[PDB]
């Protein structure tokens, strides 16, 4: 079934519940996702209205862009010509610059398939916002079926060749509950290399690095909290995870990423070739989720995308859109019960 | 009474009813005005849904800008340096450039003080946005009260130095009808100049003309049917009227222009220096209101602001706004019903 209201100034809550009783639901602030609940528990992290998204933190669960990530000083070349963007973080450009998609009120219309319900979110970026070129007509769709699979499909078009690689801010923390590390959650990564950042500025080195049999390695599944609690100079810098991982193999068909909590997982699928995990490295800011405290690692987002630095590391791909040229990226987060044997302690 | 209900596409209608039972609604698809009512009757243009906006016509009611009109060759210079501002009329910078702010749902919230309510529009415009350099932070309040008055109360920061200078784009008809010509009302404006234009391309012609005395003389109530009949080359150029008139005397408290038909009049009050009057000239165009086929010069607008064309004509005024100051403009709408 689908329902909908008003979710605070302006934005309407989208929500849908599939035939396995499971819901989900979105609003048109940000084309985000709100929430995510199995047997009444959240298995993301989100807010109760419109106005908490805009008053503490804006980014989780929406779609962030033109380009996730930072841009070291802003600039971009395209087409051999260089281009300054909205500078944000210092001198940098982080999520598309200040006051980006994920604070616009998206249009959008519902369509419904049965099996599937689909939320197509609209919006245009104007040629020159923040400094890039469009316009770009931008569309998210997302969607919700009954075999518990929550689909992302991004398309777009720019009149201009300019630049674009977006992505999805969710947070997952399958406690249910913001005060609750993640770190006695299970992870298996499809990932053999990473790239470090530079430093507290968290631009990239220029370096990647075969992960391997460190405490980042997660091709086989280990609980978060031997990542949190290592001393590798990169886990140091940025107290958690906070950097994308390569895949391996790349394709939509591949399991690249499963978080599992007793007996509950959720499984990550995307076309993208990169995975960039970050661990709610926010100390004791202690950001209200539901009335909870949220706890350093109290959260972990996969954001599949071209992995940032490619400005640095052209070995990481391209983000270059030639005008007229069709961008489409799909993730998926797929979730199960009982895929597996969990039982630890912490 | 305030009532919010889905307009389409994600955007709300909101309507309130005062006292008298007068209704108003709008929506923040355009931070716009869809309907005014009384006794039933539609008293300007509007849609019955948000696409229909988008499909038919996106200007009818909207909330017009960062800068409202034509702007030559969309070029203006910001601290002795040239911009260029996206052309989407030709050469022109027309209301913005293409899918401005009248296309964007912006965030609101409603304040009842009972005898009056306001709607509080917002929107941000990034910097470098069609060109415009920013971030300007925007917000137009619309407000209606018992005493049957709708306000437009606009006000915007900019981080850059800026140009600014939005209105109002609602077509008033108060025959209730887009079928119907509004040649049959009568017209008062305080205005003896006018600016005309230079051809086609609807810029400005360069010079100020005195009005008086001709058939645009409406300092003195007159039916628009004689505008519409003018031999004037200006009226004759644009087929009606489709021009910026000086206003007189400048202030908020001085009645600067009313509408009537009937029992029923609109008098239009404001803190800026000209009113833009457009005549709905769309020939066979035919786009349809609440089923009903639309004329040529089946509306009027009173869009307050600074004159077009200052870019060519000073005198006209400044449209500028430096880093941190902030923008104010106020427009009123008054609604009298004859005993
Ligand atoms: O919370 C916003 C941001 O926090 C930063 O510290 C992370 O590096 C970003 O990747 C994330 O988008
Ligand atoms: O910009 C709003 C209106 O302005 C007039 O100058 C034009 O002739 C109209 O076609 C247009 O819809
Ligand atoms: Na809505």
């Amino acid at each position: 079934s689908i329902k909908i209201r008003d979710f605070g100034l302006g934005s309407d809550l989208i929500s849908l519940t599939n035939k396995a009783g499971v819901t989900i639901s979105f609003t048109n602030l940000g084309a985000r996702i709100v929430d995510w609940q199995k047997d009444g528990k959240h298995l993301i992290l989100g807010f109760d209205s419109a106005k908490e998204y805009l008053e503490k933190d804006a980014y989780p669960g929406a779609t962030v862009g033109p380009t996730a990530g930072r841009i070291k000083d802003g600039l971009v070349k395209i087409s051999g010509k260089d281009y300054i963007l909205n500078q944000n973080e210092g001198p940098q450009t982080l999520n598309g610059g200040e006051e980006s998609i994920h604070t616009k009120l998206w249009t959008y219309e519902v369509t419904d398939l049965g099996a599937e319900v689909q939320v197509k979110f609209s919006l245009v970026s104007n040629d020159g916002t923040n400094g890039y070129p469009g316009k770009i007509e931008m569309s998210v769709t997302h969607s919700f079926d009954d075999d518990n699979k929550w689909k992302i499909h991004y398309e777009a078009i720019s009149d201009k060749d300019t630049v674009f690689n977006p992505t999805g801010h969710v947070y997952f923390n399958l406690n249910g509950d913001a005060s609750e590390s993640v770190e006695n959650h299970g992870l298996r990564l499809a990932a053999s290399r990473f790239v470090p950042l530079k430093d507290q500025t968290e631009i990239v080195r220029g370096d990647i690095v075969d992960i391997k049999n460190t405490d980042l390695d997660f091709r086989q599944e280990k609980q978060l909290s031997n990542a949190f609690n290592s001393n590798m100079e990169q886990v140091q810098l940025v107290k958690g995870i906070d950097h994308p991982f390569l895949l391996d193999q790349l394709g939509l068909d591949k399991e690249q990423a499963r978080l599992t909590l007793d007996d509950t997982s959720i499984s990550v699928f995307t076309d993208q070739p990169s995975i960039v995990i970050f661990t709610a490295n926010f100390g004791d800011l202690g950001t209200l989720y539901h009335e909870k405290k949220q706890v350093h690692h109290g959260g972990i987002t996969f954001e599949c995308q071209v992995s940032p630095g490619s400005e640095q590391i052209p070995e990481l791909g391209d983000i270059s859109l030639k005008a007229g040229e069709k961008y489409q990226a799909t993730t998926i987060y797929s979730l199960h019960t009982k895929l597996e044997h969990h039982h630890h302690h912490h």
